[PDB]
């Protein structure tokens, strides 16, 4: 594969193309090893905390088996934002599972605040983050407020390389039970929302898993696993971007271009 050294001055490149800030973690399952940049500052996570927000809601199930069959009841008044499956369910109400299904699949906003409200709140779920050893990771507002991506605040934010192991232990490890893992990554499987960022960065025959998000300030993130090969060892992919002024646009293209540098490094042509 291609050296990291090179692999550090490629992404540089990028996030001069980018004018802005790039945040990279990918860690390589097969040997352990990373590639990084700008790994441990903070970036706005906009939707990418829902990856999270799904794993506090299977380790909740894990404690109290039945809760994900279990309905939640809502009106109408509740929806925010781009909410394409709850809005279809105000009068028969959906399942927990169907909900962290909706929040993860297709980014739905009041899916996630109804699992926030399940969970207790974004406190408790920043406690969750917590206990499987992340100290980044802070959500502090709910849907649509957190996504305002201000440069230099704290609220709603992680480190590339804290969503990066995050997500190893979620989807890889024992954060949660066996059974409760692999419905995190058939949920991250069925992301309808990512097709322009990481996976088309990969080659053909890998197999993603990811969630993304979206903000103010240009911001566009994309946190993915990896399947190179059906067996083969995964890697973990946690891309965010930050741009300079409220109103920049997102750069699909910087988070493409910075999947490939991964590729190459992890060895594809």
């Amino acid at each position: 594969g291609l050296d990291a050294a090179a692999a550090a001055t490629r992404l540089a490149a990028i996030e001069t193309s980018l004018d802005g800030r790039l945040g990279l973690f990918a860690l390589n399952t097969a040997d352990g090893r990373t590639l990084a940049h700008r790994s441990d500052e903070r970036f706005a996570m906009c939707s990418t905390f829902k990856l999270v927000l799904a794993g506090a809601i299977l380790a909740q199930s894990a404690q109290t088996p039945g809760l994900l069959e279990r309905r939640v009841a809502y009106g109408p008044e509740a929806l925010v934002s781009y909410s394409p499956i709850t809005q279809k369910h105000a009068a028969g109400g959906m399942t927990v599972a169907a909900l962290c299904a909706a929040a993860v699949r297709h980014s739905d906003n009041t899916a996630a605040n109804l699992l926030l409200d399940q969970l207790d709140g974004p406190a408790a779920l920043t406690t969750f983050a917590r206990t499987i050893g992340d100290n980044h990771f802070r959500l502090d507002r709910r849907e649509p407020e957190l996504n305002t991506a201000i440069p230099g605040d704290p609220r709603d934010t992680t480190t590339p390389a804290a969503m990066g192991r995050s997500l190893q232990r979620l989807a890889l490890g024992r954060a949660l039970p066996a059974e409760g893992r692999a419905l995190l990554c058939a949920w991250l499987r069925g992301c309808v929302t990512g097709a322009a960022r990481i996976r088309a960065g990969v080659p053909a025959g890998w197999v993603v898993g990811d969630k993304t998000g979206t903000g103010a300030y240009g911001v566009a993130n994309d946190v993915a696993v990896l399947w190179p090969a059906a067996g083969a060892p995964p890697v973990l992919l946690a891309i965010y971007t930050a741009r300079r002024q409220k109103d920049a646009a997102p750069r699909n293209d910087v988070i493409v271009a910075a999947a490939k540098v991964v590729a190459e490094w992890l060895g594809a042509a």
